[PDB]
């Protein structure tokens, strides 16, 4: 049906891979390799609007990730394959990684890869736990799983400023937030601008919910939140993401006060067949 | 009225700063040591989009860079600010921007940076001279200039996979360019995909010339050429990436088939005074 | 009473952290906020030769990595202090080292760190295990720890080539470790030059035992192994790295095809007392 | 019959590579495509220690980076091999490298790299002029070449910290380097510890004299120096660097309050023959 994308259990570590159609003639080569791999659950898939585009294809809901003209920075850098590695064992996500470099040869490039991992069980860098409203078993489904079993899937590298966020009092940081960190309580005091009120899922005339695989990450780059937003479609996370860039009502969220996202990206996660993934409205 | 965007002979050595309004309160005093620095000539300044809607103004022509929804991918990293050095020493340029970081530190902070080269006079890494059908003197206020004295810039730094064009026989990279190497002269033959016959600037139903001020670069990400388009709006630029991109006739430019854009931007370069940069719009 | 460098089941993921004596006059306050965070356990502690030399004490026994004039590559990277982070959560790891160079600020600055993990079981990122003929319980104590609870720890960072290592036959993987891969079967008839027959703990003149606790390792740099020897003193180590170089019998070690250190270090590791590590003799 | 190893206009670029010998089967390969490139202008050869160990031969004079038994940290990080790129156009010391390390590609493998720049005429990154009392024509040759034509090369990447060294009034800037940044004036009374008091060419019982051939750098690991010292053998540069690190009287070179370096190498740079760079001491 669907891929497991939404497995109770998340693994220890995550890889997120993004590759760029380099070569579209040699495509189908790739393909033979990956997609007897793709099972939904070690091995997930996306889709991105080049690659529909560059197969003359139009994936219903699929568009690349948005322009968003507000006083905040959220890039948009739309790549035509998204694979999501998951397991337990970080070295074994790593060397899947340069055997699916070399299986997809000159067709795609990897253009951008991150080693992710759960801080705690799933907590950000910050301390805060991340996840206590994300709707869990069928509601999950009906907010994640579209009706042919497919996902929309938002994907936002964020980079954390973890020395100016600790050098602020607990008061401010919890009012950042807006929960507070020594219980994870919600802070029904906290402004306008806390992440928690901008982002209420039940605050949308359509309601905005959505299923949230976020993991930690740290390299050179820094280290921050690699943001994953599951949706039957990608309305939940856009109407989301406006209103935390002051599109709205004028208020920023307070979450651009210490973090930025560096990527931006949609993808079509396509459903499962009971032989394999279904890429078939593609292929 | 205009910045020296223009100057006859390039310096050898450019540096492209783009800073995150990461506190917006402390702006006043990031502009009051910034501005007595902006000549126009070593140090040039650009305003992006999301300086502008932090602040409520509206600037006529000022927009983000574009979101294309075609085969290749032209990315979106669109920024607040965007600072030009320009001079003969590396290190003095190096020097400066350390002396700038540390003026701008808690309003702005440093997103992205460019070390660029003059290569030989003007030569693209790939060998191809770069700028042989830009405008000249007159024509080259026309093409760039608005009628205010500002102009609206686009940035793109693209990333080249040398070893491969060079790996191609030099009929094929000739055919890529749409140039014979051995003497500049044009390749009336070459394939639609060419990239001369993609960017002809005649060839627009709008006349599209711009004044082109590229440089090369090279660094941890590889090297390439740092893409800057000027012009008296974002039109002669937007529509010559869009039939690059195969969003017109669905040819794709032949650049694609090694380089890649990895940033992308849009800057309005204000006017000049007799008394500095004039910011007033914008204040 | 010795540190626990020794426990058995080791946690997940590790930290090395190296840092050089910038500033000796801010020494005492930066010893005062890490001397009681020792404990040996989570947070292990390594004095380097610069370390002893800038207090102008003597530890018997403690020496800076040696200079082998061979026709291999062991460079020598000695740094002043070593910690040695272990914990099975990654990015708790990475917190603590961010408290650890603020509160060592001023007197010792970080000049390396490699974020380490236990591949599988005790595995190398080329699919071998490393830890077959390792001593345990007692023979690991008679080994490691000298007359005083102090260890004498070596330091390398080795980094590998997976790509051409994979790229050879597995009967020649086999015959540059010594090994089977497919069972860890000891290759009796196995060339010299491999890793297990120059590095046969019961084949020298005096028998060089050592533990070793190395882990896997992946950045910016590449990945490889982080290996680690603790032994009662730094004569077990040298003799074995000597005879891998060839400078005992002409022969090279097979791991020399394939991987190359990057750093060298040799550290000294102070006993425990009921009131924290021992530093006595270096006050 | 020696390298153009002293020209006096340095060009506005340099690029120093550092080869290991990975693979030494195909290495005669290797050097046939090398060796009639080396013009010792444009680019320059360095033999390691590794290189002549690997020939089972012996140089007179070549040894490894030493090893300082000292407070401050010298790092000795030897390879086999060091090309040394010199031009005034930093993109064709780019392209030249790329196609080196495949005219060199599976015998030697490049360890490490330095794009190199002359800051001003000769500065350093902190302002203070590098080069004032260097020995310039006969009297250079007579200090960096040897006998034989050869020359005897150490390197170091020395990481500047230019926020602090800047944050400190100039007068101690001034006391570490042993000179007045405003006018290039020597201070008499600078402390022991001052740079220039600390590598006083005349102040060894045997002068220790060398040519240096330093320029700028600055990528991701930071911005220093890259250090290069010719000499007529190792013992000008490894006695200078012993009274840096406190190793002579115990005071150490105020440049360790503000930059360390972080690799350190001994290269043969062999003579010019008739026929190119004479590398037969290595090649019967
Ligand atoms: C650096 C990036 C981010 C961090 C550190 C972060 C952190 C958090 C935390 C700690 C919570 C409270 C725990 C929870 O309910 O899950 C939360 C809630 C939430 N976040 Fe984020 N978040 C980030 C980005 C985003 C983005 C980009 C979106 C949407 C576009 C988003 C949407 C939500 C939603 C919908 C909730 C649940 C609010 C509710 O219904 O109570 N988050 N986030
Ligand atoms: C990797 C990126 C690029 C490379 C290597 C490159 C190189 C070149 C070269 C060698 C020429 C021929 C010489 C000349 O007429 O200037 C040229 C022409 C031109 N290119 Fe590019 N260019 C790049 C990107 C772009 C982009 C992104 C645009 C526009 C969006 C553009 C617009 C033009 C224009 C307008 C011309 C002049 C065509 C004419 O009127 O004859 N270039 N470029
Ligand atoms: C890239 C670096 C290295 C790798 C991948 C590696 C891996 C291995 C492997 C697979 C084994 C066989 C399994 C075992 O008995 O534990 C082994 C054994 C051993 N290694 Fe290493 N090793 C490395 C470096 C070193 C170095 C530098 C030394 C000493 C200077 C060393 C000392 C030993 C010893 C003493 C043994 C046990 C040999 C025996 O008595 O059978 N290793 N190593
Ligand atoms: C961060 C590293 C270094 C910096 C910034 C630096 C800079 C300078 C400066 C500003 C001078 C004075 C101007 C001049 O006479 O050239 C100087 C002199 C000198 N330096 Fe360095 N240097 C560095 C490393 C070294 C090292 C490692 C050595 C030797 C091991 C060395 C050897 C010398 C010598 C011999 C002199 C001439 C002293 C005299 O006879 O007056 N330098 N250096």
């Amino acid at each position: 049906f669907q891929q497991g994308l939404l497995a109770t259990p998340v693994p220890a570590h995550a890889r997120h891979l993004f590759f760029t159609l380099q070569s579209p003639e040699a495509l189908p080569a790739a393909l033979d390799a990956l997609l007897p791999q793709v099972d939904g659950k070690q091995l997930l898939l996306g889709v991105g609007a080049p690659l529909a585009k560059a197969l003359g294809r139009e994936i219903p809901g699929l568009r690349p990730f948005p322009l968003l003209d507000a006083a905040v920075e959220n890039p948009s850098t739309q790549h035509a394959l998204w694979l999501w590695l998951r397991g337990d064992e970080r070295g074994d996500l790593l060397l899947r990684t340069q055997a699916l470099e070399q299986a997809l040869a000159p067709a795609l490039s990897l253009a951008d890869s991150v080693d992710g991992f759960l801080h705690r069980g799933g907590h950000d860098l910050t301390g805060y736990e991340d996840g206590t409203e994300n709707p869990t078993d069928e509601e999950a489904v009906q907010a994640a799983i579209a009706a042919d079993g497919s996902s929309f899937a938002a994907f936002q590298l964020w980079k954390h400023d973890l020395q100016y966020f600790k050098s602020l009092p607990q008061a401010d940081q919890d009012n950042i937030i807006g929960r507070r960190l020594s219980d994870n309580e919600e802070l029904d005091d906290a402004p306008a601008s806390a992440h928690v009120k901008r982002t209420a899922q039940e605050s949308f005339e359509p309601e905005a919910f959505m299923v949230r695989r976020s993991v930690s990450w740290a390299d050179q780059r820094g280290a921050g939140l690699a943001f994953v937003a599951l949706g039957k479609s990608f309305e939940a996370f856009e109407v989301q993401l406006r209103r935390m860039s002051g599109l709205e009502d004028g208020i920023i969220d307070g979450l651009y006060r210490f973090s930025r996202p560096l990527t931006g990206g949609y993808y079509w996660c396509p459903p499962m067949s009971e032989t394999g993934v279904d890429l078939s409205p593609l292929l």
